[PDB]
């Protein structure tokens, strides 16, 4: 039981936390399980090598520091670790080797861009479940990713383009966040989103998308989320094969009408929302007002309003009985 003398240390967890280190302590317990490093002014240079021997670290809290770089020397066995809220661009294979246990790993809020990693840095990460890079300066979704993520956060970057390559083979991904990106069709593959077999929620708020984007999975996607783009069209297959969807919301986006049946697959439709759309009931859109009124009463459908003509604006679809 030797805890360093700046922190404090209890049964494994390490409490080195708002001390202004710009360093590492030294004599760290070699029963640690648990290190508090954040709200330090730490550097990659401030990582002793004796750090790698702490075989018993599980978890480790580095967010709120000055890593310019992502950190090596890590104990072998980490599992949990938090980079949130440092000044990372660089990461490498090697790097990235010596921690080839880690589960869950958070970038949040640093400056990684797509090229500031290394071709290949996963390749070794064979239990990489959670990949959080939100808030960094991708522009594109990264080629070398391993089969086993399960969550993927990239909001807030500078996305403009996704590869085919770098979303295929997550065969295990089930949760995917490109919220606040540049994102539009243009900057969609073929079929990037087409192998995801365990897929369960898919967000795209806040993009360009002028488009209900196509070839979506329908094995296992649940939820939908398309708010805030500029979508004008629903292509004929753009829900094709939803049977399991129960949650779709396209609010704040630029649809004025409906190909006829693009519903018809949405088995499991429970939440529709479409407020704030400009809505147009002509004939074009009666066979809405059918849909609607077929539909179970279970199902929650919102913001589905006449915009145009003003004579009959604000007038629900469902209840229209003449319209052109
Ligand atoms: C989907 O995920 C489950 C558990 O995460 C896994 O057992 C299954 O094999 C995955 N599906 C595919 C096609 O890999």
């Amino acid at each position: 039981k030797s805890c360093p003398s700046v922190c404090r240390c209890d049964a494994g967890f390490i409490y080195c936390n708002d001390r202004f280190l710009t360093s590492i302590p030294t004599g760290i317990p070699e029963d640690a399980t648990t290190l508090y490093l954040q709200n330090n002014q730490i550097n990659n240079a401030g990582i002793p090598s004796d750090l790698k021997n702490l075989l018993k670290v599980e978890r480790i809290y580095l967010y709120h520091n000055s890593l310019d770089e992502f950190p090596t020397n890590l104990p072998k066995y980490v599992k949990e670790l938090h980079l949130q809220e440092n000044n990372i661009r660089t990461i490498t294979y090697d790097s990235l080797s010596k921690i080839p246990y880690l589960e869950e790993l958070h970038l949040d809020d640093n400056s990684v861009s797509a090229v500031s990693i290394e071709e290949g840095a996963f390749r070794d990460s064979n239990y990489l479940r959670l990949l959080f890079l939100s808030r960094n300066h991708l522009s594109t979704i990264p080629w070398g990713l391993p089969r086993t993520i399960e969550e993927l956060r990239l909001d807030d970057n500078r996305i403009s383009t996704i590869s085919s390559p770098s979303l295929q083979g997550l065969t295990s991904l089930k949760r995917l966040v490109l919220d606040g990106n540049l994102l539009n069709n243009h900057g969609l593959g073929d079929k990037v989103f087409f192998n995801l077999v365990n897929l369960t929620e898919l967000s795209l708020v806040r993009n360009s998308l002028t488009a209900a984007p196509v070839n979506l999975p329908g094995t296992n996607l649940r939820k939908l989320y398309l708010q805030d783009n500029h979508i004008n069209r629903v292509p004929p297959n753009a829900f094709s094969y939803l049977r399991q969807l129960y949650r779709l919301d396209m609010s704040n986006n630029n649809l004025s009408n409906l190909p006829q049946g693009i519903f018809d697959d949405l088995d499991n439709i429970t939440q529709l929302i479409l407020r704030n759309n400009p809505w147009y009931c002509g004939c074009k859109m009666k066979w809405v007002r059918d849909w609607l009124q077929s539909l179970p009463v279970k199902v929650n459908v919102r913001g589905l309003m006449c915009q145009a003509p003003e004579k009959v604006r604000g007038m629900a679809i469902k209840d229209l009985n003449a319209e052109l």
